[PDB]
């Protein structure tokens, strides 16, 4: 488990990543 | 919980983001 | 030990720089 | 505590912002 503020971290990276594919895309 | 430096990075990650935003806004 | 979540991320993160790199090489 | 690949992760994007200031700086 992790610190809530690295999940979000984690969650917002990846989303920021797919999201940034999609737009390349 | 995590490793201190572990939320640090996840801190500087979300606020260089929020910043990458404002700046393109 | 960290969230799956958070290691996945983690992998992903590490994989992009690396790809990055070796592109730019 | 985080996992040891979450760790360096963190000090990877770390490093890789303060680099990528002072290149630009
Ligand atoms: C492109 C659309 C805009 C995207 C904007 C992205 C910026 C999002 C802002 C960041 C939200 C982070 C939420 C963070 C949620 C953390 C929850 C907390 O209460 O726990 C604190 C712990 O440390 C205590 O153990
Ligand atoms: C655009 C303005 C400039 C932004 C520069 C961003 C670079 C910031 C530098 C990084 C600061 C990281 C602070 C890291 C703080 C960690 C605290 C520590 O003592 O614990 C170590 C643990 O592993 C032991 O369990
Ligand atoms: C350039 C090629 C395309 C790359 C696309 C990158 C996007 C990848 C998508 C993200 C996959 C994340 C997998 C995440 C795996 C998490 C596993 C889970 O079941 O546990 C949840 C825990 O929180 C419960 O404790
Ligand atoms: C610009 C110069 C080049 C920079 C290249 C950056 C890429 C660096 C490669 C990644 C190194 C990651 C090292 C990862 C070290 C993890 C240690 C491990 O043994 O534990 C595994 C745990 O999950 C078990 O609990
Ligand atoms: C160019 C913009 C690209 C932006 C991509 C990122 C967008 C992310 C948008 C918002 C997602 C916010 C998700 C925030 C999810 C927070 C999860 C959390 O805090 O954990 C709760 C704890 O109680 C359990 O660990
Ligand atoms: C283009 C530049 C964009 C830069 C955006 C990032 C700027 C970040 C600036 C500095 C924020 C430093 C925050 C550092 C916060 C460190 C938190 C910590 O180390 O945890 C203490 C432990 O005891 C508890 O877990
Ligand atoms: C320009 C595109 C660049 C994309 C670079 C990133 C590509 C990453 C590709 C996919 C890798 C997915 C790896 C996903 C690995 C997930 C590991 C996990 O969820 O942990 C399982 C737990 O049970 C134990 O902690
Ligand atoms: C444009 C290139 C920019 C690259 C910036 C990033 C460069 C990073 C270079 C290499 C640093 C590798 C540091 C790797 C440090 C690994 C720490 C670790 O695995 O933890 C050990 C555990 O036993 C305790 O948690
Ligand atoms: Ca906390
Ligand atoms: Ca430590
Ligand atoms: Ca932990
Ligand atoms: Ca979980
Ligand atoms: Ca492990
Ligand atoms: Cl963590």
């Amino acid at each position: 488990s992790s610190d809530p503020l690295v999940v979000a971290a984690s969650i917002i990276g990846i989303l920021h990543l797919i999201l940034w594919i999609l737009d390349r895309l």
